[PDB]
């Protein structure tokens, strides 16, 4: 009787209906916008010929003049606005073209003025300038990510502060782990990361509110946000002629500082001919220490704390701290302080509120009723809401500066901890920043540290958006992910530990740290990860202060050999192999890095193998949503069963019918090759020979049992005596959920068969054909083809296009691009190479953040930060902002530029775009420098198949391995393809 | 170097500083208010002579005129406003008394106008009338609780809908368990139970916003909320002369209805001389099915759903449902519909929005930029925000009615479930409510069901606030807690299962249900609880669809005998004992109720006992924050160890389970009572052998307690057996050596006293002694606290620290539930003890404690005491006197029992044992009492002073026959019986 129509099942869209109605009467262009005028969807109001997709109608319908005019026609008639000439006209299905009245025309003209830049634009330095009134392409588009700096201090990974900042400065701020300084919000909308008050302030004049930092009213004439590397600057101009600048950054750690401090500087310039007496109220919400109790017992979170006030030596109020009763929430101590700088004079706040209800009173957060006159009452309960007040006079043409310091001290950086330690550290912070210029100097330390950091690799091309995008923005993101893994962002808000696997981030950032003198830090990290390997060779799946989930996932330890291979090959520092690092098993057991690397290979090569001598899948490997195994087991559980098996009968096979992971075999084969080269370089001929032979034995196992006519299988299945299911991931697996596709195909089977150097040239060609047929979509390379794994009872969680139901997972797509690039350099068939390169560049174009500003309202994403996946139904780039995408994009762009590090130096083999005639970049090495220049005619060119000349400091060279020089001089490398 | 000053400090308060400065210069009256004018606390601005405590200064400082005036004096100098005549003056420390300017005087006069009623007031019917501008005494004060009605349908406990509504209609709404219909919010503030948009709407005129249901602006002239039993009515009058009425209630279940529906009716009357063309936009946020993912993965919650639109037979849009991909979130289906009634004609909404960002756009939720012209775009993603729009014209003097229906259908009430079932059920709902008067009729069904429900017991005294407070409000709360246990309220928002123990609620509500013909329902509940007892006699600690945590807590099964004793004694229905109910062990095993009650007693009396033959404490008993035991065990774990012990011993089932585990004295009292109960039941069932057996076992247990648990001062709480040392022997009396207060020898638990008397173990000499101890150490100016300070770290495995500041919860609060159990004991003793002076004193303490718990009294001094004037709260902070939530606790249940006990009603085998204990100042008490097959009118008169039947001269008559013993039979002649008691 009643009918249901879903958003996806709805037939025509508004724009398609507009075309059906007006397509043969006016030129609609190729972009238009429209909305249905009624709940039944029979008519549309639209606007024609836009320069790109944009929600123009929704911005128009905010205008009162325009909605009144349309009301004469809508909802009972369809309509389209057209600028046919330079006046606007309204057009009806009945042919009429009516000139709209002058005020409607003024408003339409103004609305459609700057549509090309509604999502903002990028400066030449890669910074995102955003208008605060314009709509958002999506919830991650207008977001920036900040990070502190604890390099050279205790426990860098675990103690580096981090925050998220949107275009109005909203969001939140953390110290160690998921410790909240400013309150995170866990609610319905992705846009709401923080409690709304966080970082916001009000200005008053004569008892009247005239400004709120997060409300654009008629008093605001200009309002812009600029997101840069590790700071955000938000600028306003009011009609009363004030110029307000908010600058937000995290303080780099110094001796004696709190573990975490966020600095917001507020500059207020009076651009008028008269002095003005104003007051500022600065607001925010401290995070609770009892995060779980937010869901389970909110009253608890409130009663366990009370507000407290801070006073200096002269009895002057300076700030607020939330005081906790339970000892478990007393190991961190939060604070907020404000300094008002009026020329010479510095002063502190004169009033405060610590109760949200008294502050808002009868009004709202945008217009609080108790916001000017603060009651100075310390709240006996939480939550830790604060409001700090101060009056001040700004003389004509002059500026007053308000510096706020918000932060946390912690036992994690201090022995014998109490709140006394916070008080000392806060004093150190405030003394260090007594001078006004002290803040500008630190901001410039930050800017310069990051500019310096990126100089490991600089592109210098005819495209400043790409250059700045890689040279600054991507460099920063790969730094960020080295410290933060996947643990914090706009929509990453829950507690996450560091994934053993996510040592991948170090694959890219390594070279950056080494080249600004932090080689010991990279060493530190290798060792921290190495301490999470058990004697038997498996790894803790996660660790933070301490490791957990021992050998839960089969792949983890294998990643470590790539990290070490990368470090040792680059620095030649073999001494790392003799280091005695704790084993994850505990006691006080230590083991030489060398013997650990041998144990990891032995676990996957000899012990935890299946019927075909390939590594066991266990619960799962890299692919987390591939859960099959009938009664998988831990590494600890396996260890105990392994030793009983040995009694009932070290290094022999653990017997079982468990499935085998082909991906792991590829990781293993690569790991072994890596160890061989390492041994050779370490002058250990026996280990090098042993591993070299083991590499051949594993290659033959894969080639014989995993190549399935079409593709490398993903999983080998051994538990059906039946022979009913034998493998998954190639033709004849009998597991497809698409009738048009025989078999299931995983992108990583291809990617790792090439990255491990197992696939022959004929097999690569074959797999590339399959990929073009079935994994390549108009939005890139999807992870897997549709599968029916129920045959070995879980249903899907996602509509088509999202995540595991057919998305382009950009991290996996970049691992596949790495394989394509590697193959394009080596395969004999130049035509195959050309095509693999085309695919690589096609996929890179879909991932480069800056390109999200071409068609931002369809593609969304974030123009400075890589996002996780592309919805294959809409093309939208979907968060989170932290993923393996940035790491592998970085590696890939450097690979395309031709840089690969080997034992004898740099193997130089660039693959440029067909249309490029020139590529230039600079490269730092620890004890030298390089300038590279590559020229070629239009068309596909590579060293394996084109004529070329290579010069190093003007001397023609036949050897394409360029040595790592140590003379501290800049070396000119020139490559001319004929 | 830097100094820290917490909110808890010994510094002078603002009011005390005001007194120090102005006390000898102006009359400050009895009450004043003040605030510090600066962050250093050196000066105050205040106002003198208020009729009660109130945040008058804070309300004044909202006024722009007044804060400007004060700025001439503050912050550098102190000040006090004083009214002299009809003019206001400002007074300085330097004596000057300055007349304030006329606009400041206008504003001060208006502010201080109605200060006595700033927290609202109660109608004679016990309804709370609240002004929407005035401040809140606390986060639970302005809150109402609503409930559906699934009586006579499947699984009543688990399927009854419930919602919470504050004075602006904010909050949320649930179906089964913690299934959200409208979205709950889990954030920093206790005031924020729901997503802000829930239940709110906007009115437009000529494309201009003129009204928002949750914003009081200059256009609003009056704005009032009325909270009644199971509905809330919110009224507004605008300056443009509209009268808006919002009525909110939950729909009682009917055949074919959705499992949960909330109805909000919006009436808009044009009180002007011209027609007006308006439109309404009705908003809200559907709850997600993926609650955990709100913390763990918010993007997930968004992508797993999309919006969908609903259309009737004529292709007319009627509403929105959120459509889910994953099967796990497709077993419930939510909807929202709106009907606009303009006289005879009904119409449906003409537009919608399902995207919060498009709706708010450039503005805010209070003033949305996209709120008038809705884009009609179905959102491909969540969250399930909705906005429904409709234009309408209201003629002069006429009213239009907008009915909204929000709800959920579920597989939990339907086999072979799909969203098609929702569509059918929604159609049944909309057909049933086609006629305008259909809504008023259902509201009246609700009003009348509750008025009828309360007629089990009606007080008719010279105090309407007390009468309505007990007769309607408390009746309702005890109903609510029978269905909801402790699972939902303003600040109870997480998932909670039903505690075996919380069958206590049925102790009070039982009689109410029976007396409106729902005796089977009470029977159903007894049986549902009985199915969670295992063969061996222990119980699942929690159950919802299914039971869990088998014999985790030692007390649970013991409560069941009180429920049955209460049912059987009242109805005489012994047939319940032959009923075959499933055992919690599963298979298809059933057992007779009779043998289960025997198994419970055997478990605690014979099997799970310690060295002194008293029941084991195990992990814990009633007191959850009493965790000690070195390596406690489950009942299932115990069972398995018990059967191997019997093998390695040649034992007989029923022998003792051997261990050094501690014993619970509270459980011994529960046991002793349980056994007495079983004896009386057997006697009534004509089972003379069981009755004799239990009577003897009651004596044997009484001697064990009396010999091993009485410790010169008090009954111990716990007996400790694991120290060969003899280093610690007991906890809960003098010489236990476990006090954390140097001034107190020993630790004293309120429940040791309470249950020693409720079980009838304590002698008269022991009661006198314990009452002395209680007056010394447990009685505070804010009532009876649960326990005295203890140092349990000496005997626990842990090294636990406290979580609470002094006064809150386990650090010294008055837990009102425990205080009401102690008052029950005081009342029982006051009736029986030989010493009349002791009785008099116990009765004073009882009434003193009841006065601190009666909700209506929270409106005397509301801004210190807070609470809620219609609903009992959980505890009183012993530092401030504030009544703190949640709104659901054992307090209401035991308050109900206690007030009925004081009125003199106790049910026994021979009928009603009538022994009233009136207040000293009362000269008269009247009430009516329903019984299943008769009725009673009671009248009691006495002179001023303490009076009781054990020690005063009196006459007692029944219709006109003198009674000499206290017993009034339960008549069955369907007539009203007049009972008169005259104390001389
Ligand atoms: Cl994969
Ligand atoms: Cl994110
Ligand atoms: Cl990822
Ligand atoms: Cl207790
Ligand atoms: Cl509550
Ligand atoms: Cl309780």
């Amino acid at each position: 009787m009643i009918t249901k129509v879903t958003a996806r099942n709805n037939k025509i869209t508004p724009v398609e209906l507009l075309n059906q109605k007006f397509g043969n009467k006016i030129n609609l262009g190729n972009f238009a916008d429209a909305v249905f005028t009624d709940a039944a969807f029979k008519n549309v109001a639209g606007i024609a010929n836009l320069p790109m997709k944009a929600p123009v109608m929704q911005v128009l319908m905010e205008n009162c003049i325009v909605s009144k005019y349309l009301k004469q026609f809508v909802p009972d008639r369809s309509v389209c606005f057209v600028e046919e000439g330079q006046k606007f006209y309204i057009v009806l299905e009945d042919g009429q073209k009516i000139e709209v009245p002058e005020d409607v025309n003024k408003a339409l003209k103004a609305t459609v003025s700057d549509v090309k830049h509604w999502a903002g634009y990028l400066t030449e330095d890669g910074e995102h300038v955003i208008d605060l009134l314009k709509p958002a392409p999506g919830p991650h588009f207008y977001v920036n990510l900040l990070i502190g700096n604890r390099l050279g201090f205790k426990r860098t990974l675990q103690t580096t502060p981090k925050s998220v900042v949107d275009r109005f400065g909203r969001g939140s701020f953390r110290s160690h782990a998921a410790t909240q300084v400013l309150a995170t919000r866990f609610d319905m909308r992705q846009e709401e990361n923080g409690f709304p008050a966080n970082r916001q302030f009000y200005l008053y004049e004569d008892g009247k509110q005239i400004f709120y930092s997060a409300l654009i009213d008629d008093n605001i004439v200009e309002a812009t946000c600029k997101h840069s590397c590790n700071r955000t600057v938000i600028k306003y101009k009011t009609a009363c002629n004030l110029e307000i600048t908010r600058t937000i950054f995290l303080v780099p750690h110094k001796k004696g500082f709190p573990l975490a401090t966020e600095l917001q500087r507020i500059e207020i310039k009076n651009a008028s001919d008269k002095a003005r007496n104003l007051s500022i109220t600065y607001t925010g919400m401290f995070g609770t220490g009892a995060v779980h109790a937010i869901f389970e017992d909110v009253t608890y979170t409130n009663v366990i704390m009370q507000s407290a006030a801070l006073y200096n030596d002269k009895g002057e109020f300076i700030g607020i701290t939330p005081d906790y009763y339970p000892e478990e929430f007393k190991q961190d101590t939060r604070f907020v302080t404000m300094i008002v700088r009026n020329g010479d004079e510095k002063s502190f706040p004169q009033s405060f509120c610590t109760d949200y209800n008294d502050f808002v009173g009868t009004g709202t957060l945008e217009h609080p009723a108790g916001g000017c006159n603060l009651n100075n009452k310390l709240n006996r309960k939480g939550p830790g809401f604060f409001a700090l007040g101060a009056p001040f006079t700004v003389e004509p043409g002059k500026t007053v500066i308000i510096d706020t310091f918000t932060g946390l001290s912690s036992s994690k950086d201090n022995e014998n901890y109490s709140d006394a330690v916070m008080l000392r550290e806060l004093d150190n912070l405030l003394r260090y920043f007594e001078k006004s210029e002290s803040v500008e100097e630190t901001l410039n330390e930050i800017i310069n540290f990051h500019e310096n950091y990126g100089k490991y690799f600089q592109f210098n091309t005819g495209n400043k958006l790409f250059d700045s995008g890689f040279n600054r923005n991507l460099a920063f993101q790969v730094l960020y992910q080295t410290f933060m893994s996947r643990s914090f962002g706009q929509t990453q808000k829950g507690y996450r530990e560091i994934g053993f696997r996510e040592i991948q981030d170090l694959f890219a950032s390594m070279y950056y740290f080494i080249n600004i003198g932090y080689q010991d830090f990279v060493k530190e990290l290798l060792f921290e990860w190495t301490a999470n390997v058990y004697k038997m060779g498996y790894a803790n799946h996660n660790f933070y202060w301490v490791g957990k989930q021992p050998g839960l996932y089969s792949d983890d330890s294998l990643w470590l050999l790539q990290a070490y291979y990368r470090y040792i090959i680059y620095t030649k520092d073999t001494s790392v192999l003799n280091e005695e690092v704790p084993v994850a098993d505990g006691n006080n057991e230590k083991r030489a890095v060398r013997e650990t690397l041998k144990a990891i290979i032995q676990y996957s090569a000899c012990i935890s193998v299946g019927d075909h001598g390939l590594p066991l899948l266990d619960l799962a490997d890299w692919n987390d949503c591939l859960k099959i195994a009938s009664n998988s087991i831990d590494g600890a559980t396996k260890e105990k069963l392994y030793y009983e098996q040995l009694k009932k009968t070290y290094g022999d096979r653990f017997m079982s019918d468990y499935s085998e992971s082909v991906m792991n075999a590829f990781l293993l084969k690569l790991a072994i090759d890596h160890l061989a080269e390492i041994a050779t370089l370490d002058n250990d001929t026996q280990l090098a020979q042993q591993m070299s032979e083991l590499s051949k034995e594993v290659t033959d196992r894969i080639q014989k049992h995993a190549w399935k006519e079409n593709f490398f299988a993903r999983v080998l299945i051994n538990r059906y005596k039946d022979g009913s299911y034998t493998y998954l991931g190639a033709k004849g697996d009998k597991l497809s959920a698409d009738p048009n596709i025989d078999g299931v195909y995983f992108l990583n089977s291809f990617a790792w068969s090439v990255l491990s150097d197992v696939a022959t040239d004929e097999q690569i060609a074959i797999m590339v054909d399959v990929i073009k047929k079935h994994l390549l979509t108009p939005y890139g390379l999807r992870l897997v083809t549709p599968a029916d794994l129920n045959k070995i009872t879980a249903t899907g969680h996602y509509f088509f296009g999202d995540r595991e139901n057919g998305a382009v997972f950009k991290h996996a797509s970049m691992m596949a691009v790495a394989a394509l690039i590697k193959a394009a350099k080596k395969v004999k068939d130049n035509e195959l190479a050309k095509e693999m390169a085309r695919i690589a560049y096609f996929m890179i174009d879909l991932v480069l953040p800056y390109k999200n500003l071409e068609n931002p309202f369809q593609v969304a994403g974030n123009p400075r930060i890589c996002t996780q996946y592309i919805n294959t139904d809409t093309g939208e780039n979907i968060g989170p902002l932290l993923s393996g995408t940035a790491t592998w994009l970085n590696l890939n762009l450097i690979s395309l530029a031709g840089i690969e590090y080997t034992r004898d130096g740099i193997s130089f083999n660039p693959i440029l775009r067909e249309e490029e005639t020139q590529l230039n970049f600079t490269l730092k090495a620890p004890k030298c420098s390089y300038k590279f220049s590559i020229t070629k005619p239009v068309g596909f060119a590579r060293m394996e198949s084109s004529e070329y000349e290579l010069f190093v400091d003007g001397q023609k060279i036949d050897n394409t391995v360029i040595p790592m020089y140590t003379d501290e001089k800049e070396h000119i490398v020139t490559l001319k393809f004929k």
